[PDB]
């Protein structure tokens, strides 16, 4: 697969009741989910690391890791997680997170190079999934 690119959104669910499940709160709901309808996204693959950075007006993460390596990012709501990636697929990557501290729901993301050409980026928070589809601009 080639992840590389920079890609633009063209279709969001279930964000905002991803985030009320991680509890939070409406007001801040609604600034998160306003600022990440227009993300910039850029992916940098060589091929089994990788780079992701995520802009938004609110909030930009940049992550680097390996397929198979233990790293750590913080979950969608902002809290510091242990993350580790696998293959699932040739074209479809899931990462399983685990809080540093404290308790919390369930987190996970997946990354999938689609048929069409798309990226399907899905996070979910027990058993509620986020679905986020890109193309590359
Ligand atoms: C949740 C959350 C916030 C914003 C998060 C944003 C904006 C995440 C965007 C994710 C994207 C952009 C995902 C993707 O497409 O990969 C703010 C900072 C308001 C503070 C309250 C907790």
């Amino acid at each position: 697969p080639n992840f590389s690119g920079n890609w633009k959104i063209i279709r969001s669910e279930n964000f905002e009741e991803l985030l009320k499940v991680l509890g939070v709160n409406v007001m801040l709901r609604k600034i998160a989910v306003a600022a990440a309808s227009k993300p910039a996204v850029e992916i940098k693959q060589e091929g089994d690391t990788f780079y992701i950075k995520t802009s938004t007006t609110v909030r930009t993460t940049e992550i680097n890791f390996k397929v198979g390596e233990e790293f750590e990012e913080q979950t969608v709501d902002g809290r510091p997680c242990k993350s580790l990636v696998k293959w699932e697929s040739e074209n479809k990557m899931v990462c399983e997170q685990k809080l540093l501290k404290g308790e919390g729901p369930k987190t996970s993301w997946t990354r999938e190079l689609t048929n069409d050409g798309e990226l399907i980026l899905t996070m979910t928070a027990d058993d509620v999934v986020c679905t986020r589809v890109y193309v590359r601009e």
